C-alpha cells in the first residue's frame, strides 16, 4: 500500500465526466472539475486539464496523469500551509498518507481549520484524535471512507486498506 494505491481505492476510477459524493463534476481519480452545475462548464475545465477536446471521456493513462498531479498537489499545498507542515512532518509516512487523503478530498483550507484534531495528531494521542476526526461532517458524510483514514491516522498501518 501507498498513498496511490490507497486514494485510487477511495476515489474509484471512472473515464466519464460523473458526480461525486457531493453532486459535482469529476472524472478519472477523484478529479473534480468545477463546481459549478452546469456540464459544460465542466467540460471546459476537462479539456483545458487535458489539453485536447475531449467531449467528457478521458483514457486511463489520462486519468492517472491528473491523479499524480493532482496527490503531489495535495502535498505541496500540505507543506506551503503553516498549519498542516509541522503536523506533516510529525508524522510517520502512513500517517502522512492519511493525512494527504483528507486534504485531497475536503482541501486544505478546511482541514488546515481541524485545531483540535491536528494539536491532538501532533502530540501522538492517536485514540483521542481519532475520536475528534469522527466529530465531523465529513465523517457523517462519507462514514465508510473515513472509518479507513481514521483507522490510519489511530494505528499507523494499513490495515483499514488489506
Ligand atoms: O483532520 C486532521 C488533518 O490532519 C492533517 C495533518 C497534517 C496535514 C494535513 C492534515
Amino acid at each position: 500500500m501507498n498513498i496511490f494505491e490507497m486514494l485510487r481505492i477511495d476515489e474509484g476510477l471512472r473515464l466519464k465526466i460523473y458526480k461525486d459524493t457531493e453532486g459535482y463534476y469529476t472524472i478519472g481519480i477523484g478529479h473534480l472539475l468545477t463546481k459549478s452545475p452546469s456540464l459544460n462548464a465542466a467540460k471546459s475545465e476537462l479539456d483545458k486539464a487535458i489539453g485536447r477536446n475531449c467531449n467528457g471521456v478521458i483514457t486511463k493513462d489520462e486519468a492517472e496523469k491528473l491523479f499524480n498531479q493532482d496527490v503531489d498537489a495535495a502535498v505541496r499545498g500540505i507543506l506551503r500551509n503553516a498549519k498542516l507542515k509541522p503536523v506533516y512532518d510529525s508524522l510517520d509516512a502512513v500517517r502522512r498518507c492519511a493525512a494527504i487523503n483528507q486534504v485531497f478530498q475536503m482541501g486544505e483550507t478546511g482541514v488546515a481549520g481541524f485545531t483540535n484534531s491536528l494539536r491532538m495528531l501532533q502530540q501522538k494521542r492517536w485514540d483521542e484524535a481519532a475520536v475528534n476526526l469522527a466529530k465531523s461532517r465529513w465523517y457523517n458524510q462519507t462514514p465508510n471512507r473515513a472509518k479507513r483514514v481514521i483507522t490510519t491516522f489511530r494505528t499507523g498501518t494499513w490495515d483499514a486498506y488489506k
